[PDB]
């Protein structure tokens, strides 16, 4: 087990990528605190994994529901090894042109509270325990942290802003407490949109993801969730990551190194070198 | 005059870099539309400029405000060619440690509101005239949109979150309208902050920041703009990002600049 | 003019971009130093521009006769305002898989040579009249600088190197002398390939870059050479690029924020606020 | 153990990282082989690891030397799951104006040819093995692959150059084979430079410089190499970059680190 012993808190953890990293984390010996809004998802994680996993019904918006994730994984756990800010919200890629006038302000409260100030409560209230355990946050981006068209301009706006967090509190939490970003790119999970603009009960597992993504990926396929959970373990491993801080990892079947005509330069090097 | 008959509208353009670029802008032929919420501030630059300005005392987080900015800059000079939001509102680089647990949710709002959702519903006002027009928008940045240091995580993550819009702008307002980034740094503006909020000068730190080895004159950051709202200048460029800071992010460990001793050196 | 009184000396002037450059410049009250292999059209600029240029055959990898294009630029001219490091040489793309055993080590030398080595000696050789005029570089880059499959992993590596030379020579000449890289998209030139990859007489004009490029760029078409010398007139004009060293200008019809499907997002925007 | 199964060949993999490498990737349950020039510390390795590694004495610019790698790297081990192209060379950070006109155009070849060349022949000559394991490539770039003042022009531009191939391999050897590249600074390395040449400590500046406010050992940048050569952890990246030199790049102006004083402040 690359984890044992360690403990992750993991927001947005009792479904898509949340989830299987609570699950991927607690198979390397990690015990896992996650704060969620969902109810049964929360008890249906911790029925998952027998006293190794602790679940808080709670908002990311609220500081105070994040002090009480904190708090109940220092009474579960004893310590808060790593914080995993993840919980999300898209925007479907609307475009600023279809943004409705009498929606904008909401849409943006709605993104911007859970994308970028759910993070920022997360590692507020952690902070006393991160310090304590000279522990490490990594924060879920996205490639839309880095590159157009993976969402409209407030989701995009997001990604963007977590870079931000990843590169002034790596700085400011220096020399206690490390801070990395993995940004991964198209994931089946059940990734919803804001109310505002319709897209609550919107869930990406409906959008055709995986046929999109074939044509677009230079690896030419979209992983499984997962196959997106080891760069997490990796920033969790003190013996394997203590050299990071401020670390970017683009973590998308590489979408910044694609082509212009097609994704992969090297789809038929196999017989190119014919072997 | 490099830009007889262009016509740009910028916000917080009554104070600090924007009313540098008003005087530019206006120094090179274009008229300028204003929308700032110091109304004396924008009284000045009236009377400094007269006909080739015109102010709307409003705010950048109301759309209606930037609505009535647009309307009246098509009102005046019937056409937009260049959009340069520039509001901006900083978080006296208060450390996450620092901010107070019951502020912090105001100010993140404040700081946003003005900062990034300001920048969307200056763009989202000005589409169909820019549009139109096919022109540009200039997003002012700044270092803390690309390094640490600048600012807190509020102010930070709001000037990396605009690099955002510029490359998701570039992309969605593509062909027709191209939008770039500029990142100013290095400047001494008057640059305050929320209420919410009650960081060593400039000066202080200067060999340590800025590789130039000099406080460059507002004046001095006009001239970026003025290339991407030139058409015939900038026309390849859209989603680009001038890092426009005194080579904060090519500065040495030890020292900013390393060739300090060169004419020395070069008997020169 | 934005540029009176100013002197620049430019490397692989007499072709492509380097060309347009310096007739840019003249338009703008410069006058112009060019270093080319070029005999024949070093004399075509030459008595295109009357007195406001001067042009030296060499080769950009020789020192010397880099060094002789300083001094006779200072002997014409009186001094150095601007260097715009620029000659080139293409791969054409080739990949890794399709570069001969027997060519990669004479393909490696001839594209760094040129590509990397003459801009070290292009900014060796003027480096004192640049820290005398408090003047400023600017280096021809290109998208293959930042992105893949705009040349194969040689030309790709050599852009990458520039970048390298931007940062490191902001940095080394600073507070006398400005570094800044320019990053041009497709262009219809007369840029080569290698001996070594029989390349020296294929010509870029020879492709159809228009075509492909009409696809690919968000701004819909490739830019006319006269298109892409703006920016380097704004790094050479002193009270307009005085706060920029170390600047990473992207000038490629925007390859860095093209969609996944299409390279344009907005295509049908006047028709979308329906005007 | 990690990689049991799985084969290594790591290039500069007798002294410093690459020895670091090489024992971690034994540790893990790999067997290795190591192209290194020097002989005596190949021998070292040979002993070191029983049959679970292989040298040979080459030079990463002959393209046939390692030819030979590879092929002795399958004759013994059957197959290439990972390369590391990581043999490097540095320039004591001369400064340009210090390079000697008559000693930068060795100097420039000596430099380029092992570390840009040398990974370029390393890749080439595993090209069908790798390709036929579906395997990974992890480049060991450098600090001077993104910022200045970790080597002259010289190295940083080679630095610069492999972040180069990162992307372009990553490109073209898709979707068979995922390129990454480390990138490892604040070792203490006895990293050594070309015969054409004849810089203050990192001890020296460590509190302007690392951010993590210490020095790591060796064996604390071998991690990164393991995850990207763990298929069933790094299958999403391929043209990754990894900033691994303990925050360089989000050091702050006045110091390195901005929370020195958090346990006495958070009362911890
Ligand atoms: N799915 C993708 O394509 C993709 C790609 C890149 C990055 N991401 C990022 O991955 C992260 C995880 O999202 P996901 O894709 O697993 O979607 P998901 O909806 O399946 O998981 C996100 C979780 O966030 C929780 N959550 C949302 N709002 C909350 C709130 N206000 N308070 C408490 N909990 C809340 C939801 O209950 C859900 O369990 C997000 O940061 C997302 O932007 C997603
Ligand atoms: N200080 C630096 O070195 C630095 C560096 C990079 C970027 N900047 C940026 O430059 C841009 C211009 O700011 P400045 O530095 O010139 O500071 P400034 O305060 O001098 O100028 C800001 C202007 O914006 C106006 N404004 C502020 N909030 C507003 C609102 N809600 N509605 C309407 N108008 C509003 C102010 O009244 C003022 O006229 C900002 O985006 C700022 O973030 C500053
Ligand atoms: N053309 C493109 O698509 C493109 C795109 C991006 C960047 N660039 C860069 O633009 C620059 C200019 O090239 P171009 O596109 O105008 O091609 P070009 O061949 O038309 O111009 C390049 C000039 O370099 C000169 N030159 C080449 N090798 C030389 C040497 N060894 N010594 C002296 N002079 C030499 C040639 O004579 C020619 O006049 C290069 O740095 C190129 O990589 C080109
Ligand atoms: N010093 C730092 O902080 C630092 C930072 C980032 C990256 N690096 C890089 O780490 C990698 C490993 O180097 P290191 O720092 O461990 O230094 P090192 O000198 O200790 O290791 C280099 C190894 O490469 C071998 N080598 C050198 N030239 C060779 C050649 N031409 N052919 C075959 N083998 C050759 C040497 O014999 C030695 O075993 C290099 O790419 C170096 O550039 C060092
Ligand atoms: O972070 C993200 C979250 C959700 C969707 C995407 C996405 C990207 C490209 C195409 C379609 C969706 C994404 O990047
Ligand atoms: O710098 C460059 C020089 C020559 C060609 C290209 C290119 C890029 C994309 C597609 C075709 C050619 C390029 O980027």
């Amino acid at each position: 087990m690359k984890l044992t012993g360690e403990v992750a808190l993991i927001t947005g953890g009792a479904s898509g990528l949340g989830r299987a990293l609570v699950d991927r984390f607690v198979a390397e010996g990690a015990r896992v605190a996650v704060l969620d809004k969902s109810a049964e998802r929360l008890r249906e994680l911790e029925v998952a994994h027998g006293g190794n996993a602790v679940g808080v019904v709670g908002d990311v918006r609220s500081l105070q529901d994040q002090k009480r994730a904190a708090e109940r994984c220092l009474a579960a756990f004893g310590k808060i090894d790593t914080l995993i800010p993840n919980a999300g919200i898209w925007d479907y890629s609307t475009a600023l042109a279809d943004l409705p006038e009498d929606k904008i302000d909401a849409a943006f409260d709605d993104i911007f509270h859970v994308n970028v100030k759910g993070y920022i409560h997360a590692v507020k209230a952690c902070l006393p325990a991160l310090v304590s355990s000279r522990g490490s946050v990594v924060f879920t981006i996205s490639n839309a942290g880095f590159y157009p068209n993976g969402g409209g301009p407030l989701y995009t706006a997001t990604k963007h802003a977590v870079v931000g967090l990843v590169r002034q509190m790596a700085f400011e939490l220096a020399p206690h407490v490390r801070v990395n970003g993995v940004a991964p790119g198209g994931m089946n999970t059940d990734l919803r949109g804001p109310s505002s603009l319709g897209l609550s009960e919107q869930s990406i597992s409906s959008v055709p993801l995986a046929d999109m993504l074939k044509s677009v990926l230079p690896i030419g396929r979209m992983p499984a969730l997962e196959e997106y959970t080891g760069a997490y373990v990796f920033f969790a491993t003190r013996g394997d990551s203590l050299p990071a801080t401020g670390a970017l990892l683009n973590y998308d079947g590489g979408m910044g190194v694609r082509g212009f005509l097609t994704a992969a330069g090297g789809a038929d090097l196999p017989e190119k070198l014919n072997i």
